[PDB]
C-alpha cells in the first residue's frame, strides 16, 4: 500500500513533494543541485532529457554521481521525459530503455521513471531489471492536449499496476474546469476500485493547479513544486506548496 | 455581475472570507466582537439564532448596535439560522420575517440571510424590502447530512436567483469523496451556464475542505473560516485561509 524510498514513506500522511532538477551540462547540474539544497522537498527528480550528453553513458553516470554528492539525503528519481510526452528530446526505444538500465546499474538512483506507452514487453523487462536492483519504478503517462474520459484515465493507471509500477502516475491537460473534476474523479475511482499502491495524478496548467494542492483527500500521493522554474505547466513554488499541503493536512 | 457591500466587492478576485459570531447575550456578543476585531476577514456574520429571546426585537437591535460599535469597518451579515436548517431555534414564518425586517430597518446591517425554503411569497417580498433599504440578501440552503444530486443543487441555486437573491448560498454534507466532487460540479455548471451573480457553495467536513479553497477556479465567491483557536473538521483559521486563497490567486 505504501512505497518506501530511503525512510521516505510514500502513500501515507500528507502528499510528498517532488521537484525537478534541469541542467544541460554537468556544470549546470552541479550548480542547480547546490541551489536545491536550499529548498524543502521530499524527492529529487533529475530531468535527464534536459541533459545534452544523454547518449554518452559515462557523462550521465558522472552527472548522477555529482547530484548524489551534493544532495545526499533525498531519494533520487531518474526521469528521461520523451519528447513524445512533452520532454525536451527524442530517443529511440532501445536508447531509452538502455539509458534507464544504465541508471539502475549505477546504484546512484532510488527510482526510475518509465513511460507506459513505451511498449509492454520493454516496460515489463525494465521494471524487472529495476526491481532486481531494488530500484523503484514510477510509471508515467501524459496527455498535453486533452483530458481523456475518467474511465480511460482509470484504466491506464490500472494497466500501470499490471505492468509492475511501484507508483502509477498520470498528467492530463484540462480544456475546461469540468476536465479538472474529471481528473479528480478518476483519482477517486482508481483509489476505490483498483489501487493497491500509491498513485500520483495531476491536471496541468493554472486551470488544474487545485489538483496539485488537494491530493490528500482525493488520493494522489505526491505532487510537483517549482524551485526557480516549473518543469511542467501549473506547478507553484515549492515553499507555497508545502504550506498549502500542511494547512490541508491539518484541516 | 458583482455585489458591493461597503467597498467590498464580492464576485471579483480571490474569494472573500466570512466569519461567524455566536453569543447568547449582549455580553457574549461584545466579548466575541472584541476577539474578532483584529482578525483578517472580510464579512462578519452574526448568527442571531444563538442569541436568547430573539422575539424581543429591542434586545436583538441593542446587540447589533454593540457589534457595529466594535467592528466598524466590516460588512455585517445578519443570519437567523432556523432549527430546520441546522440552527439553534425556530420561529414562526411571521416572526422570522419580522426579525429580518427589523434588522433591515435598523440601518446597522449590510446584508441579511434568507432561507430559500422559508416560502416563496414571504422571501420575495422581504428581498424587495431589503433592497428598498439598500440591504443585500444572501439566500441560503443547507443539508447537514447528505449531498443532493448536482442537478438538484443547481436547481436550488437557480431558484435563489429567480427569487432575487444578491448571493445564492448552498452548504451540503459529503458522505463520500464523490459527494465533494458533486458539489464542485454543481458550482461549475451554475457559475458557467446559469449564474448572473456571485454564488457561495461549500461541501462540509474535512472531506469537503477543497470547496473552501477552490472558489476562484470553480465559481464560489466566499468561504467561511474560524477566528477562534479551536475549530471543527474542514474549518480553516482565517489567517490560513487567506494564505491559501492568496497562493491560489497568485498562482
Ligand atoms: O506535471 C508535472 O508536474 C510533471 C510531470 C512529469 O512529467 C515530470 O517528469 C515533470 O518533470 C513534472
Ligand atoms: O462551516 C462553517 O464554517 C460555517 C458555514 C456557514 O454555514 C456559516 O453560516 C456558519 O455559521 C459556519
Ligand atoms: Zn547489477
Ligand atoms: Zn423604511
Ligand atoms: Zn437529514
Amino acid at each position: 500500500k505504501t512505497v518506501t524510498v530511503r525512510d521516505l514513506v510514500v502513500g501515507e500522511g500528507a502528499p510528498k513533494i517532488i521537484v525537478s532538477l534541469m541542467g544541460k551540462t554537468i556544470t549546470d547540474v552541479k550548480s542547480e543541485a547546490l541551489a536545491y539544497r536550499e529548498a524543502d522537498f521530499d524527492i529529487l527528480e533529475w530531468r535527464v532529457d534536459h541533459f545534452a550528453n544523454v547518449t554518452t553513458a559515462e557523462s550521465v553516470l558522472e552527472a548522477a554521481g555529482a547530484i548524489r554528492e551534493i544532495i545526499t539525503d533525498k531519494p533520487l528519481l531518474f526521469t528521461f521525459r520523451s519528447a513524445k510526452e512533452g520532454g525536451e528530446q527524442a530517443l529511440t526505444t532501445g536508447q531509452y530503455i538502455d539509458l534507464n538500465r544504465a541508471a539502475v546499474d549505477s546504484g546512484l538512483v532510488d527510482m526510475i521513471d518509465l513511460e507506459l506507452f513505451t511498449g509492454d514487453d520493454e516496460v515489463k523487462a525494465t521494471v524487472g531489471y529495476a526491481h532486481q536492483h531494488n530500484v523503484a519504478v514510477i510509471m508515467s503517462n501524459h496527455d498535453f492536449h486533452k483530458t481523456p474520459a475518467a474511465e480511460e484515465i482509470v484504466q491506464r493507471l490500472r494497466k500501470m499496476q499490471e505492468l509492475g509500477a511501484d507508483i502509477p502516475k498520470i498528467a492530463v491537460m484540462p480544456q475546461t474546469k469540468a476536465d479538472v473534476l474529471t481528473l479528480l474523479t478518476a483519482t477517486v475511482e482508481m483509489q476505490e476500485r483498483y489501487a493497491d499502491r500509491p498513485i500520483i495524478t495531476m491536471s496541468m496548467s493554472k486551470t488544474g493547479v487545485i489538483s496539485r494542492l488537494a491530493g490528500e483527500v482525493f488520493g494522489s500521493a505526491a505532487t510537483f513544486g517549482a524551485v526557480k522554474k516549473a518543469s511542467a505547466p501549473g506547478q507553484i513554488s515549492v515553499a507555497d506548496l508545502r504550506t498549502v499541503l500542511t494547512i490541508l493536512h491539518q484541516a
